[PDB]
Formats: structure tokens, sequence, C-alpha cells
């Protein structure tokens, strides 16, 4: 069949590394790229193709219980070992990440259909907002 | 509410760059990371949290018609300008990507519920397989 319509989920990817090196794609970005899974969404009508690609990366699972300190290795970020404590302040879930970096942590809470997350390291603050699907 | 169960899709991400630099995450990987969208899937039962994170990147749309050569800029790969021609060989969709790199192209076809894709540059071959969702 010539019909390639649909949603296609990558299951295998062999020698992506050598193909990328042959294209002179720099080392640091090859290192990340070979970790990705791709999903392809093909819209085919006759000899007209349109298709969208999305590269995805599954980060680490983190599970914990509020009030019980745990060890965390922040792979896929800076890869340091921190001692994380998670508590409630009212509605606000607060985590202190004891380790080399001072003032390292985050705060998480709901307002409406929005989830707010502020991540802090040193003097630096990163603010993220998510919508509920 | 303390109930943070659900699927949450990132809509905003501010000063991710400075937070990452404060964590001494190297330049090349910050450059990619600030392009990602995150989806969080939270499973909360009482004071027990489990959550999965997935970082995604939307690649470029490519649309073309078989038999009509077109210009392609391969952003999010090597960012070169190629002249791409797409033809059918039997069931097999064949693309030749005329440009600086010799023997640059790919071949795409269906066998079963699998989509096969081979990408070639120079002497190097990359083979990918997708399953139909």
């Amino acid at each position: 069949t010539r019909d390639q319509n649909g949603t296609w989920e990558m299951e295998s990817n062999e020698n992506f590394e050598g193909y990328m090196k042959a294209l002179d794609i720099d080392f640091a970005t090859r290192k990340i790229a070979v970790r990705l899974t791709q999903t392809l969404v093909i819209d085919q009508d006759g000899d007209n193709f349109k298709w969208k690609t999305t590269s995805t990366f599954r980060n680490y699972d983190v599970d914990f219980t509020v009030g019980v300190e745990f060890d965390e290795y922040t792979k896929s970020l800076d890869n340091r070992h921190v001692k994380a404590l998670v508590t409630w302040e009212g509605d606000v879930l607060v985590c202190v990440q004891k380790g080399e970096k001072e003032n390292r942590g985050w705060k998480k809470w709901i307002e409406g259909d929005k989830l707010y997350l502020e991540l802090t390291c040193g003097d630096q603050v990163c603010r993220q907002v998510f919508k509920k699907k």
C-alpha cells in the first residue's frame, strides 16, 4: 500500500548517531538527540503530503511522601545528589533541596485550572504555568 | 485545593535559562532545553505523590507533492539548504536531497502495521521503525 496516513510512534532507531555525525551535527546535541522518541503524524491526500514531527523525552519518575525526606539525583538536569524535603504550606507544596546549591527548591500550587511552579536556585527564579488537560 | 492530580500541559516557562545556568548546566544543552514543552502527569493519593514528566519538541512541518522538487531547510538537524525530490518506487516513497552532502536522502514504506524509514548520508545509514497508533 501507498497509503501512509496516520499517527506513527517510533519503536526503533538504529545508527541515528552515525547519520547525524555524517551531517556534522555537533557532539553535545547528538548526545541529547539519540535519547529522543519521535511521533509522526501524516496527512496524505493523493500525491500531497503534510506531516508533523514531535520529539519527546521521558524524564525521571519522582515519587515521595510529604514530610519524609528523600535522596534525589537530579539526572537530566544537573545530576547532583540532593536531600529533598516536601511539606505543605497551606495549599502550597514546598520542597527544599539540601545540597551544594544554596536556596535550591521549588513551590507548587493550584489557582483555577492552572498549576503554578516556581523553581529557585541561588538568586534565580524560574516560573512555569501548566493548564489542565 | 491540595488536589494536584491530573495531566498538566506547560503553557509558560520564564527564566528557565537563568535557573539552568545557576545549576551550571552547560551551554549547548541549555540551548535545546529552553525549546522544550513539558507535560506532567501527577498521581496523588493522600500525601503520596508519583509523577511522570515528558519533554517534547515540535519539529518542522514539511509539506510537498510527489514529483515536484522543492527547497528544504533542514532546521533542527543540520540547517542546510537542499533541493528535495520525492518519487514513488512501487510502494516505496523515495526522496533525493540534492545539496552539499552526497548520497543524501531517505526511503519510506509500509509493511504491516509498521512504517519503515531509512535515512542516508554519505556511507552512513540510519534505520527507524514506527508502529501505528
